[PDB]
């Protein structure tokens, strides 16, 4: 007889309307809601489902007079349908069509109701109900709550649907992140700031051992885990200080690793952060602790490890508890601009990029050459253009970066390795952009490099290639630019 | 008044329209286009008097997105059996299908009570049954809808780039009002963040030719305040302009002029006109202007668009351009030209920031240079600086914090003279900037220096006394800040901090 159009909202009613796609927990929370004096409404199989378990409840039909006071309503598995099938029609049949039209409205009279859109809440509403609790500022926040579970719900349908049929780059875009905690600061201290995911990737893969992460902390740990994490199971330690590397190297185990990264430039590495594609023990622990570095994010970490930094109070470290680093790869990157945002495909260094390269010199380089290459480029690929990296041996020697001119950063680079005591002969270089002139080459050979790796692409790649040639060096254009601002 | 939503039902080839919008823009024009295909008209509130009123064809429905208060609005999400047109002919008014569904949507109790309810469930219920309705929400499409409607093209893919349309227009509404409800009780930083872009265009790629790319806008500031009077502006370029405008905007109605190249400054001046602003502008390093982006605020008249043009830019963008300006690049092909058809340069002054990283984004306050930063630093030294190096500090200070970091700004009477970035060490990056200075033929000699980062050592002070530097401004808050003092007594110089840091990545 009564359906949910005879339904309106009324203080004091002491009637709840249960009505769920997600039927977990439903059973315990009407028993709950019941022993707290409400009568209970439901439709269809949450109906069933709740008479089954000896609820006393009566059930109204759905649309497709009576107060309530209490909303109990979740939405159709878009998302879970999407993942799971490619099927178009079935896929539309799971987006829910009046579920949202009554969590919207329940929301907006939540002066005289409490709307309930997510199982994970059943618990905490219950014991707010059983102390007297359930008061406007308690309805207030699941209103807006309820209006956040609507909003992305649509931006979720939005988003799959703009990627299915128009490349990723639909008429309205959003952005969606949930909130996985606030920082101390932003950039500044006198910025506010916090850190937001896509899915579950930060809240199910780091877990602080000691200390929190600042704003400018994760950015560094994001460049520092991108770089540690691009050589499989190799012993890689990835050194950065304000968003640029200053320490790259893969040795024979992870404590050597650690002391030819920071050859390159221990200055910098004072107040660094580290990254570390494996386990932190107890003797990398000691040798990282003999400078006071700000951040130390492992793979995994040694209780023993841990305590070698019990007197730091400003060092954070976290672990991801797994025998490798763990990243993210995001298939759109975006950058704030006052106004909005300018919205791209991520840049990525092909795992064939200098496999496919194509060799423009006499020359040819070793094996051990192109490992060193390999690293160069996915270094220089990272880096913040424009910019020139040193290679030798499986560790970085020399970074350059910043300047107007590559002449003057590769000078730069070349006095910083001179102060640091690092012989250069026999090293490889990688650009991210074009070399425009022989004059790059030439300056190259003041320290012996034997090997290089660029974009190509100059109107002087002749005479680039010519230069190469005087001095006997192998010399790759790889067709791919990896500028990044 | 007689006829309710609950009479209503979605139904292929029902040839009749239900018109009910907040955005009014074209509604009559459209509902005379459809009474002409042979529509029959439904309408509330005030779209129906207004389509009544201009001798439409119209029959009234009782208003479902205005606002006992139930639970949800009666609106069928089924569809009725299609049926041909002459089983219509054969054969009533308790039961109408509806195939046209043109909706659009729109103190704290006052906020709260005007959420649309009826609006967005008709909206989405329509989108739904997309293989048998069309649903409209934006005016924009009218004419487009018209004419597939006359060519007989209105067909399933047609009406699903609708339905996209649809959910996008009801996810933006939901997002701003959880945006806002975040906005006035969690500070802004919420539990779900909304990031939310209309795009403004498709750029020909993304910072590499091989990542493709787009420009987003929020509430229309891209669309409304820009326009291209000659090329199309790249994703690099649009980063360039973001950079060189916010510069350029940072000093009222002052004749600024900024160029930048790769993302920073290589040219900024405040002179006593535009065409002396950006001669000496050009004057600090001339080789990396060339192929630059120039931000004038103010009018690019045939003056200064012929000093400019002695030389190759790739943008210019000025607050207002003059017919005879633009004439002056008709031959050049590179070069891009935008306006904001306004006396003086206009930002958005966005109230957050955001970064991404892997797996989402970091969220934060947008930084500033507050109005009184330089006012209220303390004078750390003997001497205080003249009223002429207190303005060139203030621009000095401004363009420190617009740079990446870690960086060091030298300005002289209101002109920047040199500038140092990138490397590991502001000694470094200080000697580079003195190399390019000495090159351009500047004298620094009574130039003032900005940093926002604090000084470490006297070291710093040691190498700014071989330029002449006369004052210097900081944030301060190094340990040995009073042998930073001492420097700076020995060779009387002007010393002040801020308190207040801009580091920028």
């Amino acid at each position: 007889d009564l359906g949910t159009e005879n339904l309106y909202f009324q203080s004091n009613a002491m009637r709840a309307l249960l009505s769920v796609s997600d039927k977990e927990g439903i059973v315990e929370f009407g028993k709950e809601l019941e022993n707290l004096g409400f009568e209970i409404l439901s439709t269809g199989g949450t109906f069933k489902l709740l008479k089954e378990n000896g609820i006393k409840v009566i059930e109204v039909s759905d649309f497709t007079i009576l107060g309530i006071d209490l909303v109990c309503v979740n939405l159709y598995p878009f998302k879970k349908t999407t993942i799971m099938s490619d099927d178009f029609d079935e896929i539309i049949e799971n987006i829910d069509i009046g579920g949202p039209a009554m969590i919207r409205s329940a929301a907006k009279n939540y002066k005289d109701v409490m709307v309930l859109c997510d199982p994970l809440d059943y618990e905490k509403v219950i014991e707010t109900l059983k102390k007297g609790q359930n008061d406007e500022n308690f309805r207030l926040n699941l209103m807006i709550k309820a209006y956040e579970h609507t909003a992305n719900y649509d931006a979720y349908i939005a988003n799959y649907m703009n990627e299915r049929f128009n490349g990723g780059f639909g008429a309205s875009k959003f952005i969606v992140g949930q909130k996985v905690f606030d920082t101390k600061y932003g950039e500044n201290p006198h910025q506010k700031g916090a850190l937001y995911e896509f899915d579950a990737f930060f809240s199910a893969n780091f877990k602080a051992l000691k200390g929190e992460a600042s704003f400018n902390n994760l950015t560094d740990i994001n460049a520092a885990l991108n770089l540690a994490s691009s050589f499989d199971k190799a012993p890689a330690i990835a050194i950065v200080k304000h968003g640029n590397p200053c320490g790259f190297a893969i040795k024979e185990n992870l404590v050597q690793s650690y002391i030819h990264a920071l050859k390159c430039d221990s200055v910098s590495a004072y107040g660094g952060v580290v990254a570390i594609n494996g386990t932190l023990d107890e003797a990398l622990a000691n040798k990282i602790n003999e400078i006071y570095v700000e951040v130390i994010i492992a793979a995994n970490v040694d209780e023993k490890a841990l305590a070698v930094f019990e007197g730091k109070k400003r060092i954070k470290i976290f672990t991801q508890e797994s025998p490798f680093l763990i990243r993210s790869f995001d298939k759109y990157d975006f950058k704030h601009i006052d106004g909005g945002f300018v919205y791209q495909n991520s840049d990525e260094v092909g795992e064939d990029e200098l496999k496919n390269a194509k060799l423009m010199s006499q020359r040819e380089a070793s094996k051990e050459e192109l490992k060193d290459l390999e690293i160069a480029m996915k270094i220089a690929a990272f880096t913040k253009s424009n910019n020139v990296v040193y290679v030798k041996n499986g560790a970085m020697v020399a970074i350059g970066m910043g300047m107007t001119s590559r002449i003057d950063a590769a000078k730069a680079a070349i006095a910083k390795a001179k102060e640091m005591g690092l012989d250069l002969q026999g090293c490889v270089l990688a650009s991210e952009a074009f070399f425009p002139f022989r004059d790059s080459i030439d300056e190259a050979s003041k320290v012996g490099v034997k090997a290089i790796v660029e974009p190509g692409g100059s109107i002087r790649d002749d005479e680039v290639v010519k230069a190469a040639d005087e001095y006997g060096m192998a010399l790759y254009f790889t067709g791919v630019r990896h500028f990044l601002h």
